[PDB]
């Protein structure tokens, strides 16, 4: 590690622990520069020389980790505890966190070249039929979202998980060992207490049950209204009406979110056409515009424009020339104050359209903390960052803000309109509760040791049934490693953070709403142009994570805590809409035949 991003001497009391933390800060710059560097250069051209380069930065980081890390514990560790500046107490608790630079040398090179590995697995990994193949993005996004044929969403399915989780099982039990092994060093009981630790809330997992024990009569209601769509267009054979619905037919690879079988779904088809995606093909809209229209809406509420180096610098298309990338989009801070970028390889589509919101959500939060202290660059917990954008999109997708953009010719105002609003909303949103809640109680399983290399799947699917009530439409075994299948598993990055943002993202709509002076029903708001309630937002988004994410909530939203009401009343029309229906149709909430699984089609594998 160079002589210049090396630690110097500091007094051992709480004075001197201050003046640490100020060059601490200062040479980290740097570090972090040259670590999402490696990481851009990579993930947008997978190569084994940029996976080398990646690697080693990774390196300069733990030595840079340890080196501050081994000081701030030299100095401060006996009494940084009781220290008086909580700000401080924080920082310096983050600095005495080594993580992977706890390990050997050896160990540490093992880890970061098994990240690297895992990466490109998930990423480069494709379903071939006999000479062409299928990516993930776009091509099997694509069959899930619009094929209606059992036998090609199965083929899509199938492939997928077989191709991305066999492989990834061997590295991912190596991976958590090492992951463990550091952060238990550390003084956690293993590495999903220190994910946990980000929410500084003793009672977090109780919370999050409350929480969902309020939202799941809710997904129990969707669940049995479109088990009964989906039945009416299967039938009796792929369908059984009292168990869970096959994990592939809900418009997503991971069955996720079900805006994509809005159509089979819709109640009142005479009313407004609410799926925007044609529309958008037919004017002929391009990633450009869809990043341009965002930042528009940022800009109206008197935040910032996306910065020149934003577009020059981001990656808005999969790139057409022979080159693999990570097409699984992030939004990308620098640490230099001046570069932040967006890597999505954009589809021109409705969805896409709000992952592009959500996206520059994250950018607006880099843009607006970029003058803290680097340790405070970070959302007030990871939910929060998580929201900013879906905040926007809920106005965006209202039909009166999609008339205003041209993307929707007919304005109504009625109960009917409003059920088909509610309902598509509710397969964006209601449908992601269980999936949200559920990631990381596997992964916490996993890491704790409950859940051993042996019951990877079997608990796995135990919970994807338990909360979602759906079933892989093959068989599975213990060699397949179905969880690795998704993104955020093998790139080793949290999911809790989706739960908490889509509560706190119905709690952030009604307080920008009331900010706004908007008098209406909740879903049918839009703070486009509002300044108050641009205003309000800046204030969360400036603070980073200075102040404990319980008093930044209690300043916006008017409580110091999660809570579901404002989901709850956001929805209420369509809760009773949908129970209403299915007591009418006789349905069965729930999933009481658990063990079924469907059929093979006649003709399976062959197309
Ligand atoms: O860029 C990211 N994170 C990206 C993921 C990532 C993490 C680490 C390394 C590399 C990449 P994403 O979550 O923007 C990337 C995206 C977001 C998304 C999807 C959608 C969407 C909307 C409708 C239909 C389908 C998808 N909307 O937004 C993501 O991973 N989303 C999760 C969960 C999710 C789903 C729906 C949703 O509305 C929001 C979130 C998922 O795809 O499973 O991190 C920024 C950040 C910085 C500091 C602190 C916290 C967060
Ligand atoms: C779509 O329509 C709804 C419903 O509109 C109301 O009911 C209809 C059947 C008709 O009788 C309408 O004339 C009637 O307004 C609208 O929701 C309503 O918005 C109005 C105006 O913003 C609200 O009135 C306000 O109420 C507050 C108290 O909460 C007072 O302080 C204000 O002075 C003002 O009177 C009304 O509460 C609200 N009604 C309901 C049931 O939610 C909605 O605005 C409209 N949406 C769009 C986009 O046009
Ligand atoms: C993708 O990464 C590779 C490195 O793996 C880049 O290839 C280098 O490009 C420079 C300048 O063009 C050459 O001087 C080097 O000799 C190349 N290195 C190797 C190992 O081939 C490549 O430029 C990157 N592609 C894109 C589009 O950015
Ligand atoms: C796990 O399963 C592997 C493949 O699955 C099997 O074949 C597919 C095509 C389906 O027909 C399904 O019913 C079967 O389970 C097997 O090749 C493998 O042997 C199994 N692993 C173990 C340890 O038994
Ligand atoms: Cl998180
Ligand atoms: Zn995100």
């Amino acid at each position: 590690l160079d002589p210049g991003l090396q630690p110097g001497q500091f007094s051992a009391d709480e004075a001197g622990a201050q003046l640490f933390a100020q060059s601490y800060q200062s040479s980290a710059e740097q570090v972090l520069f040259q670590s999402v560097a490696a990481s851009w250069a990579h993930d947008t051209n997978i190569t084994a020389e940029n996976a080398r380069r990646q690697e080693e930065a990774a390196l300069l980081s733990q030595e840079f980790a340890e080196a501050w890390g081994q000081k701030a514990k030299e100095l401060y560790e006996p009494i940084w505890q009781q220290f008086t500046d909580p700000q401080l107490r924080r920082i310096i608790g983050a600095v005495r966190t080594l993580g992977s630079a706890n390990l050997p040398l050896a160990k540490r090179q093992q880890y970061n070249a098994l990240l690297s590995q895992m990466s490109r697995i998930y990423s480069t990994a494709k379903v071939c039929l006999t000479a062409t193949c299928w990516s993930l993005d776009p091509d099997l996004t694509n069959i899930l979202a619009s094929s209606r044929s059992y036998a090609m969403l199965l083929f899509a399915w199938e492939g997928w998980h077989n191709a991305a989780g066999i492989p990834l099982k061997p590295l991912y039990e190596d991976f958590t060992a090492l992951s463990n092994e550091a952060y238990k060093q550390d003084g956690f009981t293993d590495t999903g207490a220190y994910w946990r630790s980000w929410y500084n809330s003793p009672t977090f997992e109780d919370d999050l049950e409350h929480l969902y024990q309020q939202l799941e009569p809710l997904y129990l209601n969707l669940h049995a209204f479109v088990r009964r769509a989906l039945h009416r267009r299967y039938g009796d054979r792929y369908i059984n009406l009292r168990g869970p619905i096959p994990a592939h037919l809900l418009g997503d690879m991971w069955a996720q979110s079900w805006e994509n079988i809005y159509d089979m779904v819709v109640p009142f088809p005479d009313k407004p056409n609410l799926d925007v995606t044609s529309t958008m093909l037919q004017q002929g809209w391009q990633a450009t515009h869809m990043f341009r229209v965002a930042e528009e809406f940022f800009t109206s509420l008197e935040l910032s424009p996306m910065p020149p180096e934003f577009w020059e610098g981001s990656m808005l298309e999969k790139p057409a020339d022979g080159r693999e990338v990570v097409c699984h989009a992030s939004a990308w801070d620098f640490y230099n104050r001046k570069d932040f970028r967006i890597k999505q390889c954009t589809r021109v589509t409705m969805d896409q359209l709000s992952t592009v919101h959500h996206e520059m959500g994250h950018i607006q939060y880099y843009l607006q903390y970029k003058d803290l202290p680097v340790s405070l660059r970070r959302g007030a917990n990871p939910g929060f960052h998580e929201a900013i954008g879906d905040v926007l999109a809920l106005s965006v997708s209202t039909p009166e803000h999609l008339h205003k953009i041209g993307l929707l010719d007919r304005v109504t105002n009625d109960t009917e309109s409003d059920i088909n609003y509610l309902l598509k909303m509710a397969l964006e949103k209601i449908a992601f509760l269980p999936f949200g809640y559920l990631v990381d109680q596997w992964r916490w399983g996993v890491f704790s040791g409950r859940t051993p290399p042996s019951r990877y799947n079997f608990d796995w699917w135990y919970l994807r049934t338990k909360y979602q009530g759906i079933c892989p439409p093959v068989t599975r075994n213990e060699t397949h490693f179905d969880a690795g299948a998704k993104f955020h598993v093998p790139n080793v990055t949290p999911y809790i953070r989706y739960f908490v943002s889509f509560v706190l993202q119905f709690q952030f709509h009604e307080a920008l709403c009331k900010e706004a002076g908007y008098e209406g029903p909740l879903h049918q708001c839009d703070i486009y142009r509002s300044t108050k309630a641009g205003a309000k937002l800046r204030k969360v988004l400036r603070a980073g994570s200075s102040r404990p994410w319980q008093e930044v909530l209690k300043d916006m939203v008017g409580l110091d805590a999660l809570d579901a009401q404002p989901l709850l009343k956001y929805f209420q029309l369509v809760t009773q809409w949908l129970q209403e229906q299915n007591q009418q149709n006789g349905e069965v909430l729930g999933w009481p035949e658990y063990q079924w699984h469907p059929p093979l089609p006649d003709n399976y594998p062959e197309g």
